[PDB]
C-alpha cells in the first residue's frame, strides 16, 4: 500500500515550497492530496502562482490518516495555517498517532501556534526564527533539514529538495529517496 | 521601466521548472506573464499539479516584446512546446530582435523543433541529449547552466533556482540576483 501524504494549502504559501514536495512525493509514489485550506477554490500562492488544489481541507480530512502531513512556508500562508482550528485538530491527531510531520521555513511556526512538538529540535527560515522561539519551546538548529523523531523541518525555498528527499526517506526509504534523487540533477 | 517575462506553460510541463523561474523573476521585480499554450483554462503538469495561466498565449502574444521567452520543460510539455506553430512564431521573433531565450530540462528540444539558435553551446536533461543533437545542430555542455548569448539552457528540477538566477542576472543584473538569492537559503 502507498504511503499518502497531506499538503495543506493556504493564500500566500511560498509556491516552491508547495511545489517542490508534491512533486518529489509523487515522483517516490506517494499519494498526495494538495488540500485547499480555504476550499476547493483556487490558491493564490506568494509569488502570484495560482494552483488548483486537489480537495478542500475539509474534505481531505474525512480521507485520513495520512502517513504525512506536510506544512509549506510564506509568512502569509503560515499566519493562515496558524490561524486555523481545522489545522490544529489536524496536527494534534497526527501527532496522537505518531505520524510524521512535515514543515519548511516559515511552516513550523504553525507548530508553535497549535502546541505541536514542543521539545523539538527544529529549524526555520532564519526570519522566522524569533517568532519559533518565542517562548523557547523549542530547541533552535542551522541545519538544512532538521529531524527530530516525526518533527521534520527545513529553512526555505532553497532547501525544498532536501525537505522533501527527507520525507521520501522517512515513507519510502533510502533506496527509493536515492532513486527518486537522481534524475533531478541535483548539487 | 521593469524588464518583462514571458513562460510558455503547456500540459504536462515539469511543474517545479514553472514555479521557480516564476517566483524567482518575480522576486526580481521582473513583470512575468504565465502564459497558457492551450488557452486561458488550468494546465495540468506533469506531476499532476494544476496551474492557472495569468493569460492565454493568444493574448500574452498580443502583450509583447519580451526581454525573456522561457521554456520550461517536462518531456510532453516540451513536446507540445515543439509541436505549436504559435511558440515558433514567438521564438522567431524574439532571435530576430536579439532578445533572450531561456529553456530548460527537455525545454531546450523546442528550439531544435523550431530551428532556433543552431551552432550554440547547450545543455539538457541527460535524458533528452540524443534528441537535442539529433543532426548535430548544437554543440553540447554537461554545465548546469550553459549561456551562449541569447540561448540560456539548463538541465533539470535541480538546477532550476540555477537558471532562475541566470535569467535574473542577464535582465536585472548581478546585484540584483545576488540579493534575491541570499534569502533563498541555497547550497
Ligand atoms: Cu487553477
Amino acid at each position: 500500500a502507498s504511503k499518502r501524504a497531506l499538503v495543506i494549502l493556504a493564500k500566500g504559501a511560498e509556491e516552491m515550497e508547495t511545489v517542490i514536495p508534491v512533486d518529489v512525493m509523487r515522483r517516490a509514489g506517494i499519494k498526495v492530496t494538495v488540500a485547499g485550506l480555504a476550499g476547493k477554490d483556487p490558491v493564490q500562492c506568494s509569488r502570484d502562482v495560482v494552483i488548483c488544489p486537489d480537495a478542500s481541507l475539509e474534505d481531505a480530512k474525512k480521507e485520513g490518516p495520512y502517513d504525512v502531513v506536510v506544512l509549506p512556508g510564506g509568512n502569509l500562508g503560515a499566519q493562515n495555517l496558524s490561524e486555523s482550528a481545522a489545522v490544529k485538530e489536524i496536527l494534534k491527531e497526527q501527532e496522537n498517532r505518531k505520524g510524521l510531520i512535515a514543515a519548511i521555513c516559515a511552516g513550523p511556526t504553525a507548530l508553535l501556534a497549535h502546541e505541536i512538538g514542543f521539545g523539538s529540535k527544529v529549524t526555520t527560515h532564519p526570519l522566522a526564527k524569533d517568532k519559533m522561539m518565542n517562548g523557547g519551546h523549542y530547541t533552535y538548529s542551522e541545519n538544512r533539514v532538521e529531524k527530530d523523531g516525526l518533527i521534520l523541518t527545513s529553512r526555505g525555498p532553497g532547501t525544498s529538495f532536501e525537505f522533501a528527499l527527507a520525507i521520501v526517506e522517512a515513507l519510502n526509504g533510502k533506496e527509493v529517496a536515492a532513486q527518486v534523487k537522481a534524475p533531478l540533477v541535483l548539487k
